[PDB]
């Protein structure tokens, strides 16, 4: 798809059996939704920086889908305002900002 | 340009008189520039919402140039830890998020 940002970028993903909605936002480096159960093994990450810093859980190698493609990544769960789908798996989407 | 999200998309920008470096970011609804010095009458807007209010310098149709493209939008001048390309100023660009 090519997207239009005259609206916030909001799609829907699917992530872990779950059906969630996301924001494609090249401003975050990294993927954080809010809480859902994952597979596998996570380790403990701080993410924030500015203000403070959020205890996150990073699982690696999750696959996500959104409009039709699939993605590998790094997902990290915890508590989060909006579900953010970063630059890690903005990249493997194969996607990229055009003008 | 087409622009790959390996790296955070850190673009130069040309904005009042000055030369900055700003983040294109899909996620932020708005632009905010850290201190600069623009034409015209400010309102005082307050953004965040998250963690806490940052009152900043509301300006209006001010004219920034990236990568050899103009657009006209609304600038907020206030501390930012990062100047930020936010949605209002992408669309203005013709851009779009493609994958």
């Amino acid at each position: 798809p090519q997207i239009t940002l005259w609206k916030r970028p909001l799609v829907s993903i699917k992530v872990g059996g779950q059906i969630k909605e996301a924001l494609l936002d090249t401003g975050a480096d990294d993927t954080v939704l809010e809480e859902i159960n994952l597979p596998g093994k996570w380790k403990p990450k701080m993410i924030g920086g500015i203000g403070g810093f959020i205890k996150v859980r990073q699982y690696d190698q999750i696959l996500i889908e959104i409009c039709g493609k699939k993605a590998i990544g790094t997902v990290l769960v915890g508590p989060t305002p909006v579900n953010i789908i970063g630059r890690n798996m903005l990249t493997q989407l194969g996607c990229t900002l055009n003008f």
